[PDB]
């Protein structure tokens, strides 16, 4: 029993983190096979960052300008290319610790682990979600860019995020490992504001199922609802519309607990309308939305 | 910016996790040098667990009864001994991945990372605190016993916890790596209830400092207090007494923010008395007490 915000074990990703320096800028790169992946803004002077022309800035860079260090050993750069907002530095050595890996682009509401790094060295691991506004709520100081987000499926690391940007409101923007930003964000120091940070309804429901499984049941009530009725309340509270696809996804948790998805919706509806009244669920005073239904089943069943 | 509940990178500990089987019981062991450490209750039939005599049960066990598997490779057990509530299985092979390590016994209020494992395989990593009642609030299913808690100081893993027990109230009990239980807990299936789960005041203050550093300032007020006045309020709310030692520990955060420790105490006093009024601090609706002052300075500065 117990239910914790849990990251994937980080060892397979620790084995891939290197330091990338270009001029006076040091950040992180991801070393897979003979390619190091890093944010293209490694080539920018903070001056450049106001209105960078990356193709033009990159012309002034040679392979020997990209200093790539794995622990205390230098890697030899034998090629560099820009793909969208990442650079791919071809090195003469395959990372011997390269795990089985995929590059995946996740959807809003999907969770992942971040290995926060500075100068190619791991500092910590935490669990994030892609927010409906395509930001993430991270922990990233200067030097942390090129830190990556990932899921693990047994022995295969799916990389989904590389850190690039902090918005003036302290939330985070980044790319997939093809260098495409999540959401409308750009690697430029400009007026970019996040849209509404809506609550991931299907995740909240998953976490209420986790709560029931783990003995927290006070919020169960005598009510049910319909998707349409629930969605009127969701709308009012800046929750994502619940779809039949979400109901279908919650089926296994419904089955295990014997609580119909729409009954748990009516519980969530009452919590939205009435609040917690100073009570907690799984040690939280708010409705947690960074556990997916897959996360809850994984943690409640003990997958490795 | 941003502030997350952050675990240490788990790779160095992943490298130490093995499977231990005795009869029909499988749990986790920690392999350091040529010793595998595991809970002594691996020798118990669930029947034995009501009133086990461990010395007597251990007489029926030989080296060849302890099946120790590192990934898919068996380790040869050449000795076994009981130390307090752990077994030390001497194996014929030093773990080649043994990191620099220490065994430390932590105090209540100290935080650590747990690598939750099943059958010697890592499932996830999360951040815990030793509670003032000597429980931890973990995520541990059957098979997770022998999972360990740790801090890292650069390249040295300090192991502080091994998981043994769940109490009927769903909280966790375990030992240090010398096999001494934290608190009054025993490895027997008996009436053991946790005492008051008091809030770790110095940690809450550290986290309020983290909040100010990261832009969350609404709870700052025009008041101050004294340790004695604050402690009257702490007492009433089941918070730990704040000591001058705690004030001294918060000095660096005081200095960095320019907020006197006793002014932050007066902020915390108002939050205790008035509540959050539906507001959040660093995305929490309650006062977070599982960040130490050391954790806040580490995360806010970017140590690796
Ligand atoms: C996210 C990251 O690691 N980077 C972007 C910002 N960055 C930076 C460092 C130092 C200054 O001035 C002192 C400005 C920006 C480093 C790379
Ligand atoms: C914590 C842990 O891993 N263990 C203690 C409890 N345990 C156990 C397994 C199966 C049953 O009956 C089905 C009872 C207890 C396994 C080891």
């Amino acid at each position: 029993s117990g239910f914790r915000k849990m990251a994937f074990p980080s060892g397979k990703v620790e084995g891939c983190m290197v330091q990338v320096t270009c001029g006076t800028t040091t950040l992180n790169g991801l070393w897979l096979d003979d390619v190091v992946y890093c944010p293209r803004h490694v080539i920018c002077t903070s001056e450049d960052m106001l209105n960078p022309n990356y193709e033009d800035l990159l012309i002034r860079k040679s392979n020997h300008n990209f200093l790539v260090q794995a622990g205390n050993v230098q890697l030899r750069v034998i090629g560099h290319s820009m793909q969208n907002c990442v650079l791919k530095l071809k090195v003469d050595t395959a990372n011997p610790k390269t795990p089985k890996y995929k590059f995946v682009r996740i959807q809003p509401g999907q969770t992942f682990s971040v290995l926060a790094c500075y100068n190619g060295s791991p500092s910590g691991v935490y669990q994030c979600a892609m927010r409906p506004n395509f930001t993430i709520k991270g922990s990233f100081l200067n030097g942390s860019c090129g830190s990556v987000g990932f899921n693990i499926d047994y022995d295969c690391v799916s990389f989904c995020y590389m850190h690039h940007m902090e918005l003036p409101t302290g939330v985070h923007a980044g790319t997939d490992l093809e260098g495409n930003f999540y959401g409308p964000f750009v690697d430029r120091q400009t007026a970019q504001a996040a849209g509404t940070d809506t609550t991931i309804t299907v995740n909240v429901l998953a976490w209420l199922y986790a709560a029931v499984i783990n003995g927290d049941r006070w919020f169960l009530n005598r009510f049910t609802t319909t998707l349409n009725d629930f969605n009127l309340v969701a709308m009012k509270y800046n929750y994502e519309p619940l779809t039949q696809d979400h109901v279908d996804i919650l089926g296994p948790l419904s089955a295990q607990t014997g609580i119909a998805v729409l009954d748990m919706c009516a519980s969530l509806k009452e919590l939205l309308q009435n609040g917690m009244n100073g009570r907690t669920i799984l040690g939280s005073a708010l409705l947690e939305d960074e556990f997916t239904p897959f996360d809850v089943v994984r943690q409640c069943s003990g997958v490795t």
